[PDB]
């Protein structure tokens, strides 16, 4: 019933990179078609983009969105979605057994990223395509003009290069669910050669190599070690993916799963450093956590679609509707990323619109509303820029079904020297007792205390209204912050 | 002198899959051009199909034809043979050093197969091509509409998809004569990834993975083990090829070679089950014997043609003229296929028209006639449907030049329970003595005794008449079927 | 002081294959643009070729020219250099961060070769292309007509086929500087497979399989051994590459490096001879030294142009200005080449025009002079055809700073039956002492004694005049020819 913290200006971890507040839009389900893109609609601008979703994306201050996949890219032909809309084929999406009409291509989605204040992180097909087609698209997007593929982009109606900064070398081809699945050695070899060639057209890009699909894949972490061994001198990040679920209806254990995520991150970092010594590089690989969220609800009601109503345009796939306990994990995941901002410099909540998303529109026409997990993300993206200070913490301990010695309070401090604030994110994973948070701010006044709490852990939102929203609530003395955090609650504490 | 077997319904091996009476048409020699396709011929038709040869293959009751190869497939670009006949190019067929004019392509051949009451078994180029092009072809042939390659078939004049059921992942790439030769690991991976992609486009197809070119390749059967190791979960058959020849003028030995065929089949079956163990799979790989015949006569004039007379359209390649003794071995092989109907479920007599074939058309508008091998095949495909009874047999033996303890009689009884008939296929491999076959038919009225004999082993057929042809002949008490099998004869004995 | 050598028509070594006097034009810097092709210059013929450079090439008696690369070929798409010049696209050359206008293509450069009395040695792209694309280019060039890619060459204005006699399977793909770099086993297999299919199109070509980029690559000569182990049956040569430089400004050790070149060649022959035993072959693989020259001068100014003036057309890359000592190493190299005429049957001075070349043009206009190195290549190419006689030479020795026991006088004798000449090529790597070469000719009147000397080792040529040029100088009784060889001199002594 007591839990104490030391925070210390003079004791850094790293400076947060704003691209850990990134997200992700795949050509999956309704993410694009009647998601961000709804042409004739009364809520959509001239270009066909819904203006109300554009606003909700903007409240999340997302600086970077991954596109277009995801399993999708592994058999995507980027040429299909550029040029005259009349001349674009309908193609089979083998990943999500639906049909892709390809009205939103590179140029269309590059425009929507303007309107939401975000850079693209582009994924090349390394599944059924390779080196030279990754080069072409890089030439199309980044070369100013005067060559076959740059001029083709100008002719298509975009005179200035998109100048895309970060690229993913294909997408998690280690799974058996994946068109053009590759072995460690096959991918390490191809990621290397594609990295080498792409960096010859545009030496200012950064390239992400695909890590394991999940830490439960038998080949993790040898996949990482291998891939990196091949391509160390030509890449800048290794990617990680993790989704959690609560099909076990074990809220206590489900909230303990951010400890698996901490161990996962530490394992990938170990692998990197290991390969480093093997190469005697002075470089560090950074981490691109370009897929994370909660995802378990819509599992059964996606199997029905593919295939008994298959090859639909834009079927309602992966349409998870998130509960309160879910947003508790998201916050715990954000907090765990922030504790690792020294090697995680890019992260993507998967995904942004409709498909396991914080934003949702209703089917067949629209509405637009905030899921439970919108707000923890928002608080993180807004008050979580600056410097991360070490979690010098002692807090109570509790065990759960399949987890022992779980901290009752995860929390970290982010110190923005610019705005002379220190924001303290904290989550109480004790579903039962309430625990108060002493905080030895060896600083150098309390500014506010936002909170997200609820009685019913299974409570969802809906088009019809928000059951979960930041209620400014609660209650700091000498330079000692005293704050109380209810059983099972998300908390942002602020100081001026 | 006396050979005995007991024949009991309650002792089965399997049910015959009618697909073991299939054949094969390659873009080889005069098999298509100056064969089944002769556009301005009086005997021909609306589509250029010789109607006399359409009737001859109907006689053979062939339910499934592999197409278009064969070594030809490994460098074939299937789009060269579809769409506006004028726009189709002339291609070098590197395999058989011919020129392919592509006047007959997918759709042409596909509507010759209806006319002869058969279905395509489609081979995809995995020599100089790969996953993406296999998917393109599969979608073209099987996806209904509203997608690039299915609308392309529709625009091409075929409004209904061909819905091709069985597809062969390439062709025998283990040999050094193949353009695009692969090692076993190389091929095993591309077969695995193509199988996985195709089954995402159409889950109802069956896939066959390529086995060794022949049992005498030093990579046999480790090839079959490596391929299946990679592709087990996504493919349904493993292919087998076998040819026999009598270039040593030793008829006694030449007819014992069906014993070596049995040994070969058991090795592929064993290799399969071993890998089954590895994978801990409940699934059975079945055998696709998609290339078998006698083939030795024209070995020389083929070498004279390529390459002294290279790059012709429709050279007269691989035109074996078949002997009666050859027709004996073919029958001995069919019986041996039958005796393995439980694992062998697709088989292909290589090939159907003109090229090592039971049907010849003479040349430059030709004639059309049945070779000796036409007939044992017709007796098997016609009377060989139903259930195969375990050949409980004790018959005399004889050594040969290179084989020991070789049976004199080779029979298999198969039972059709709706027809209320039981047919005994039986061959006397003793080309000296005559043998009486006492068959205990555990009750259960004889219907006929068809026979294929000749005094002249090396006799042929020709356009000027048929020296070998079914002679209704011969020569059943209580329940003992006694019938006399002449030296070097093919016998089909029916009770009813 | 004195040095004894004896020739002998009886002590042979090999007939000179005139293809040891070959050269090489890459699409690199000003070799093509503002080099041999200047389509509105006052000195350029109907097609655009500077007729002064054509006359200068014709002086060098170059029978065979490698093209288009070189690193350029590893991302080249040969279709971009054929057809309407209006429709040819401009391409990023990743190799040299240049734009490729593709105004000179296969067909253009084939005409240039007629005018210089030379033939193409063609490189296919095996970095980002493969079997079927080398098959198309070989059908374009060598098939007479009546197929897709030969008819296409006809449509392009070359009715008869170029019939390219030797082809190069890719280019030095072991460096980390090259687009599409491959490993030993990758290249070994792509080479074996490409060779196998090409030789099915045109059996009369010869194929060159790439060796290492240099004798110093760690992978040397396991590369050579592995590649030949895959490709032995279908390739005909292994390539070699060596360049020299004097950045250390040690003249006498720099004239010594030809000993390293001899050692280099012997290792490769050892390696071929080892795989030959392994294969139990009766075939020898022959050596194609298709990149050799001195290269060290422009290494400063070459990086200053990339990437700081990147993506220019025709930048001044690799414009080495050759001194006199340079011409002397080039002379020894040609001697060491000729000395190995039994295994070296193709050799290319790299490169021909402006890029590390013997012929230069001044830029943005014209000029055309001869670099110092022009002259030893000229003498060798003109007087060095016939039979290389085995040299027996007792010559004095000398040490240098990093070479021990270095011949003072290096010499070799070529004998032409059709002129009973016996041209002798000798050089004095002793920059200090003068040596006289008695030559005991067991022939067989003296004809000339062309000489190449100068007292400033660092003296160059320029547009403003050649300071280094052949002087008919010097200074043969009955049996003995006596010839004084000044220090640092190249000599070509004749007999008739
Ligand atoms: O993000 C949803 C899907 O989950 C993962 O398996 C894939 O990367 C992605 O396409
Ligand atoms: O059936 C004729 C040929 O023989 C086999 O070896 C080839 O696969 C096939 O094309
Ligand atoms: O001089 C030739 C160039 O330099 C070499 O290193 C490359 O092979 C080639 O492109």
């Amino acid at each position: 019933k007591k839990a104490r913290m030391t925070v210390d200006k003079d004791y850094k971890i790293a400076e947060i990179d704003k691209r850990i507040y990134g997200s992700f839009v795949e050509h999956l389900g309704r993410a694009v078609y009647d998601g961000l893109y709804q042409p004739g609609n009364s809520k959509s601008d001239e270009d066909g983009f819904r203006k109300d979703v554009i606003e909700l994306v903007k409240e999340l201050n997302v600086p970077i969105i991954a596109y277009p996949g995801g399993n999708f890219v592994s058999n995507y032909f980027w040429e299909d979605g550029v040029g005259p809309v009349e001349d674009r084929p309908r193609r089979l999406d083998l990943a999500w057994k639906s049909i892709e009409p390809n009205q939103v291509g590179i140029n269309e989605f590059a425009k929507w990223c303007k309107k939401v204040n975000a850079e693209i992180m582009m994924a090349v097909n390394l599944g059924t395509r390779g080196i030279s087609d990754a080069c072409n698209l890089l030439e199309y997007c980044n070369h100013p003009g005067g060559s076959k593929y740059s001029d083709m982009r100008i002719k298509h109606g975009v005179k200035e290069p998109h100048n895309i900064k970060v690229w993913c070398l294909g997408n998690e081809m280690d799974g058996p669910w994946q068109v053009g699945h590759k072995t460690m050695d096959e991918y390490g070899r191809i990621a290397e050669e594609t990295a080498r060639a792409m960096k010859m057209i545009d030496p200012s890009i950064e390239l992400v190599a695909c890590g394991s699909s999940s830490k439960d894949m038998p080949t993790f972490p040898q996949w990482e070690a291998t891939v990196l061994d091949y391509a160390y001198d030509y890449v800048d990040y290794i990617s990680l993916h993790q989704y959690y679920g609560n099909k076990e209806n074990d809220t206590a254990d489900f909230l303990a799963k951010s400890d698996d995520l901490d161990d996962f991150i530490r394992s990938v970092i170990a692998t990197c450093d290991y390969i480093k010594a093997k190469k005697r590089s002075k470089k560090d690989i950074y981490l691109s956590f370009d897929e994370w969220n909660v995802w378990y609800h819509s599992n059964n009601e996606d199997a029905n679609i593919m295939q008994n109503e298959p090859w639909r345009i834009a079927p309602p796939l992966l349409e998870d509707i998130y509960t309160f306990e879910d947003a508790l994990l998201v916050g715990l995941m954000l907090i765990t990323l922030m504790k690792h901002a020294d090697r995680i410099k890019i992260a993507c909540l998967a995904q942004l619109i409709n498909v396991i998303a914080p934003i949702v529109t209703e089917r067949n026409g629209g509405a637009a509303w905030r899921q439970t997990i919108f707000y923890p993300f928002m608080h993180a993206s807004k008050y979580g820029r600056g410097i991360v200070l070490q979690p010098v913490i002692n807090s109570p301990l509790h065990d759960t079904s399949k987890h022992e010695d779980v901290t009752d309070i995860e929390s970290v401090a982010i110190y923005n020297e610019e705005k002379e604030e220190v924001t303290i994110f904290a989550v109480n994973r004790n579903i039962h007792e309430d625990i108060v948070l002493v905080s030895d701010v060896r600083g150098m006044r309390l500014l506010e205390h936002i909170v997200l709490e609820h009685q019913d852990l299974k409570i969802r939102n809906s088009v019809n209204g928000e059951e979960v929203y930041p209620k400014n609530s609660d209650k700091f003395d000498d330079g000692i912050l005293t704050s109380m955090l209810r059983r099972a609650s998300w908390n942002v504490i602020r100081i001026g």
